[PDB]
């Protein structure tokens, strides 16, 4: 965070309306929170608005504050497991991470071991915090959830952050995440969900419910990397979040260490124990594959580092021993090394950052669409930083396998590009307090800046609208509203659906005529015109009917169908129509799919 929200346009200095996010409440449903988190003060706050009806459990030496003014946990139906500590203290780090990213104080000096120095800081500082603690270490269970939504929609909270999702799809009403975001969009609260991490496969993510604001993870411009200087003087630019200093040591091969009964065939992976724990003490050690920091202990217990390789390299993870994950060009520069000299070494640095000018671009893990319940209702919904992103972190939980010295933790996921979602939805209620979910849900995707198809093919089942442009979703213009209603309607096409998007299932090679109707409510007190400008393939017939719209004030509502019309080759195309005046810009990009 100490660079997400200035990538995003998102300065330190924007302007707020003080008074009223101070007095909204974010609910986090996730693993708890650590309240000794310098992200969590609450000096100079005021007390808890007189709306908040939530309590707070004291159980694992807890206290709420004026910051953090709600506190539950919940575990029903089985006993606790191994590493589990009942109460709605975070032992995990997820939820103190996510919940600081998206309404953490600013903090200076925000830091790992150095790594990514600034300030750190949440998407609404002042706003207050109420924690939901249902996962463990077993899960999050469809039970916990359910019982945290209805106390966090009666207690009072103003919009949902849910960092967490099922592995596959359910219908609405036999998913627990479906049902409890529905009953709190019936009462006006959004729910921000991350899409999943099941990428970069189509027909990954479970996060499908339309009420339900679905985000992917992308790349930011700061990208980590963990130079390698090999003993000859070759240099090559690695992936990893390593915090340990530089230092020169012996190198050595997986290959030429096999343990007993393996061979080189399998020891040049260094996995599931194939390599002398005795040739390696001391010594970095060359891998022809990548894992995590659990098979550092269980393989390379002894060694002073490990090279790594993997022809993905998007995101950088931290490990428990100085470390740096190759590309597969560099690890092999570093074989004929290895066989050029009778002592090879090498020096893993502590990581730096470099510029990655193509971002943003949606990275490898994201799950995608197309929306296996509703095919026509593309997801994910929109995309934002969710790549190594730095923000707090319990000083007793470990951090890529080990404890260390910090107060910050840098991790990926669409755990984290949801949080930001979230800060930003509610800077938006703070300037309009009246706005529904769907509203709020419909200004941040229609002013998203367009993402490159060229570097995400996926288009739309990738990145959604595009990429949140905080600034701009304060003022959309017009929004396409919706409530509770809509969602269980009898019209009731699906083509009908009063949605941000439009998406069209059809066959490859096939000629298809459909029409979608919407309905836009300007949103701003100032009237004006609108003229539709329509963006399609060749091969497409994409007209809107009217094709101009004036709105004589707040509140004023006009409707359109748009009419598609054509073939595809592909397994994906994208169009787009964006109504402006001039001043707004509404942008709803249209998807055909031939995918089943
Ligand atoms: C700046 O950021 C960009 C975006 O993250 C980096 O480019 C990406 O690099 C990764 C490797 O870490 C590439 O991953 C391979 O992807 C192919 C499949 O590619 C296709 O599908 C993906 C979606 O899954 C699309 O995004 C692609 O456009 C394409 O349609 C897969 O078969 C391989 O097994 C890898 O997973 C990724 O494709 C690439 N994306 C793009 C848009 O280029 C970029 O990384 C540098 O450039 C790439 C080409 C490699 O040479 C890296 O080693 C380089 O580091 C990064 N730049 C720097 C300097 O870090
Ligand atoms: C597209 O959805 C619109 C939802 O607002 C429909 O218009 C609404 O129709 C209501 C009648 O059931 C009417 O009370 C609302 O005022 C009106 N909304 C506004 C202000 O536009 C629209 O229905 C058609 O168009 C309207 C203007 C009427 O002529 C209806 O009889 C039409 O069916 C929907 N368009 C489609 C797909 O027909
Ligand atoms: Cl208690
Ligand atoms: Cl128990």
């Amino acid at each position: 965070t100490t660079r997400s929200w200035d990538f995003l346009g998102f300065p330190l200095t924007v302007p707020r309306r003080s008074q009223v996010e101070s007095n909204i409440v974010v609910g986090v449903l996730d693993t708890g929170i650590w309240p000794e988190s310098p992200s969590f003060d609450d000096e100079g706050f005021s007390p808890p608005p007189p709306k908040w009806k939530g309590t707070c459990e004291t159980s694992n030496n807890f206290r709420c504050n004026r910051k953090i003014i709600g506190a539950r946990s919940y575990h029903i139906g089985r006993p606790i497991s191994p590493g589990d500590v009942n109460g709605p203290r975070d032992t995990n780090g997820h939820g103190t991470h996510t919940a600081s990213t998206a309404a953490g104080g600013l903090v200076s000096q925000a830091n790992l071991y150095g790594l990514g120095l600034g300030t750190a800081r949440g998407g609404v500082p002042l706003a207050r915090i109420a924690a939901y603690k249902v996962c463990w270490n077993d899960g999050c269970s469809d039970t916990d959830i359910l019982a945290a939504y209805d106390d966090a929609i009666a207690d009072g909270v103003d919009i949902i952050s849910l960092s967490v999702g099922g592995a596959n799809p359910r219908h609405y009403f036999v998913d627990a995440i479906a049902i409890g975001s529905f009953h709190a969009v019936e009462r006006g609260i959004l729910t921000s969900n991350s899409a999943g991490n099941g990428g970069p496969n189509f027909f990954t993510t479970a996060s499908l419910s339309p009420w339900l604001l679905s985000v992917a993870a992308s790349t930011m411009d700061r990208k980590f990397v963990t130079q390698v200087q090999i003993g000859n003087g070759q240099s090559f630019q690695g992936v990893s979040i390593n915090t340990f200093d530089n230092q020169y040591y012996p190198l050595v091969s997986g290959r030429d260490i096999p343990n007993t009964g393996f061979d080189k065939s399998t020891s040049r992976f260094c996995t599931d124990k194939s390599v002398n724990p005795n040739l390696l003490k001391g010594k970095i050690v060359v891998c022809e594959a990548s894992f995590g920091p659990h098979e550092f202990f269980k393989s390379l217990d002894g060694a002073a580092g490990v090279l790594m390789t993997s022809n993905t390299r998007d995101y950088a993870d931290s490990y428990p021993l100085p470390s740096s994950v190759l590309d597969p060009n560099d690890l092999l520069a570093t074989l004929r090394y290895i066989y050029s000299i009778r002592s090879p070494g090498a020096t893993i640095f502590k990581s730096t950052t470099i510029l990655n000018a193509s971002a943003p671009v949606v990275v490898s893990f994201s799950s995608r669409g197309p929306n296996r319940a509703t095919k026509d209702v593309i997801k994910p919904d929109i995309s934002g930083p969710g790549v190594e992103i730095l923000a707090a972190w319990p000083s007793v939980a470990p951090v890529g396998g080990i404890r260390r010295n910090t107060l910050f933790n840098i991790i990926s996921g669409t755990s984290m590009s949801c949080p930001h979602i979230t800060g930003i939805a509610t800077y938006v209620k703070t300037y309009n307090p009246t706005w529904s979910p769907a509203a709020i849900k419909s200004a941040l995707m229609t002013t998203a800046s367009p993402m490159n198809a060229r570097f995400n093919p996926q288009a739309e089942f990738a990145y959604g609208s595009g990429h949140v442009n905080p600034l701009k979703a304060v003022r959309p213009g017009l929004v396409y509203d919706a409530n509770e209603s809509d969602y269980v309607k009898f019209t009731g096409r699906v083509w009908d659906l009063n949605y941000p998007s439009f998406g069209l299932s059809v066959s490859p090679s096939q000629t298809f005529n459909q029409y979608f109707n919407r309905t836009l409510t300007s949103v701003a007190p100032q009237a004006s015109t609108y003229r539709a400008m329509i963006s399609a393939p060749q091969g497409l017939t994409i007209s809107v009917n009217p094709n101009v719209l004036s709105f004589n004030g707040l509140g004023d509502r006009k409707s359109f169908t748009l009419t598609v019309r054509g073939s595809i080759k592909g397994f994906v195309v994208s169009a787009s129509l964006v109504w402006s005046d001039g001043v707004h810009y509404v942008r709803s990009p249209i998807t055909i799919t031939s995918l089943v």
